[PDB]
């Protein structure tokens, strides 16, 4: 309707540092293909791009420019193709029905096996189905719907993410796609082989909820330290079992219940003594002393038993075991610190030039204006796409310079720690 | 409290949180990220469900629990999957050792002794040592976050 509005919307500007180290502003029209870029991809790139040793994200942005262009082309083709576009747009929905179906199937299995919002309405329908058709038939229908929905969901996933664009090998490499095919296989196994196979599907909660994944990251980030602490605990258990076998074999008497004497020796062999110690002392608050025979004061080995029990309790139960929890808390603190630093940098730094907000105080151009218009990462991406699309003969001066820098793999054309408005 | 029943006045003791700011700040450690704690509890429930499924499939007989009958002294607690899940959730999580505490003590000559040992150790390490302590770790982290803010 408004030529000025249309042209302003479709016109962009960027700032480039020339060879003579002078800044210039290039005003260019937005390439048509750029319109197909997705907000989800934009947000993922913005929140995932990592600083380099020098502290600049420009290298990663430039590296991912080509993948972004390929994604734009694939999105244009997907929009051209109607039905698969309709399926792709509703990716979240399909995941929702899949998760709800898995939860309901697992609840029914838990509450009946062995056998023979719209959520309240779905629950009532399932209850009526159980009442009329039966538990088994209801589970069969639920599993069939789950499998169909998951097939649709994987189709929508490939349509939206466009993982196939990179290549078949890349598609196989992607971990999320493998997780999804594993989900399909588990659903098939649950439907056809055994109903209890649906239990594994409850692991989808970690994938769905970001908070739970962040919580588990506390355990996974430094799992090597936890495993090494467990190995140290095993070594200490081995030494304690050696000492017990040599000096305290008789005390190792474990009561047992025999399926159709009530006490059996447990330290006749060092392997058995190790197994007993590892299984019981580590799982007992007191330690190995609780399982070991209660000594009388008159007994000669009473001080030896007291020292043995107290040493085990202090060394293993109180120190070694608590070190794993200390490591988990430590990882929690590290993760929080890293997240806070990243959020602060993202909020109070410019992506392209890296200038801080304070530098823009008492200036004609605000920091918000700088980030929105003067230094916009998507404007730089659009300029790169323009350079790639445009023919060499039609290049202008700045376009030729930027194309030569791109060919030579030089990123200096990006403005670093410099802003034209701040200078003037 | 005045009319229906005298014991209704017990609820009024919650006014201490409102009156004291320090207690409210302490509880804020639990409440600020309560969603994470609830999701951790849900993960613990899922792991308990899987462990109960495994026990029902392979270790049904070991689930013998003693009972005191109001006017046999043992019962089978894993005859049905719901009962097995209830037993695991109620006892293993509340026992320091884990489910192996309530589970029957196996003899060495028994062929399933290594399987039972692995089951007990895996439950203790995955659930009791790691999952149950994640809630306390979350609370500790929330304390530091509140202090920094
Ligand atoms: N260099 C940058 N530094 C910091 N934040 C940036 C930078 N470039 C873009 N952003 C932010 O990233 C998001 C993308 O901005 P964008 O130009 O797409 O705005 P938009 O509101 O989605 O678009 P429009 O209003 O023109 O339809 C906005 O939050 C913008 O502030
Ligand atoms: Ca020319
Ligand atoms: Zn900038």
């Amino acid at each position: 309707e408004d030529p000025l509005a249309y042209y302003e919307n479709h016109t962009s500007q960027i700032e480039i540092v020339r060879q003579d180290r002078s800044m210039e502003q290039i005003v260019f029209p937005v390439p048509g293909i750029c319109q197909f870029l997705t907000e989800e991809t934009k947000h993922r790139l913005f929140t995932t791009t990592e600083q380099d040793e020098q502290g600049s994200k420009v290298s990663d942005f430039f590296d991912q420019s080509s993948f972004l262009h390929n994604e734009m082309e694939w999105q244009r083709k997907l929009r051209s193709m109607p039905l698969i576009y309709w399926f792709s747009r509703r990716m979240t929905l399909w995941g929702s029905i899949s998760f709800n179906l898995a939860v309901f199937i697992n609840i029914i299995i838990a509450f009946f096996y062995p056998y023979m919002s719209i959520r309240p309405l779905i629950v009532a329908l399932i209850l009526r189905s159980i009442y009329y058709l039966g538990i088994g038939p209801t589970l069969n229908i639920l599993g069939a719907l789950n499998l169909t929905n998951k097939i649709v969901f994987v189709v929508s996933f490939v349509g939206n993410r466009g993982t196939f664009i990179r290549g078949y090998k890349a598609m196989v490499m992607d971990m999320e796609f493998l997780y999804h095919v594993g989900y399909i296989l588990t659903s098939v196994l649950g439907l056809f082989a055994h109903e209890l196979f649906y239990s594994i599907l409850l692991f989808d909660l970690i994938y769905r909820e970001e908070t739970l994944f962040n919580v588990i990251k506390s355990v996974t980030r430094n799992g090597r330290s936890i495993l090494l602490t467990a190995l140290l605990a095993l070594i200490l258990v081995y030494l304690f079992s050696i000492v017990g076998f040599l000096f305290l074999k008789d005390d190792f008497i474990l009561e047992v219940d025999r399926l159709p004497d009530s006490t059996e020796r447990a330290c006749d062999t060092l392997l058995m003594c190790i197994v007993t110690v590892m299984n019981h002392g580590l799982r007992n608050g007191g330690g190995v002393g609780d399982i070991l025979r209660k000594p009388s004061k008159d007994e000669s080995l009473f001080p030896a038993r007291v020292v043995y029990d107290l040493l085990f309790f202090f060394i293993v139960i109180i120190i070694v075991l608590n070190l794993i929890f200390g490591v988990i808390i430590d990882t929690f603190a590290d993760l929080r610190s890293e997240k806070q630093k990243k959020e602060e940098i993202l909020k109070t730094t410019c992506f392209i030039c890296g200038l801080e907000r304070d530098k823009f105080d008492n200036k004609t151009v605000s920091f918000e204006e700088h980030i929105k218009l003067e230094h916009n990462m998507w404007n730089y991406l659009y300029f790169i796409v323009l350079v790639r699309v445009k023919n060499k003969t039609d290049y202008t001066g700045p376009e030729s310079y930027v194309a030569q820098m791109i060919k030579n793999k030089n990123l200096d054309w990006f403005p670093r720690m410099r802003a034209m408005s701040l200078v003037s």
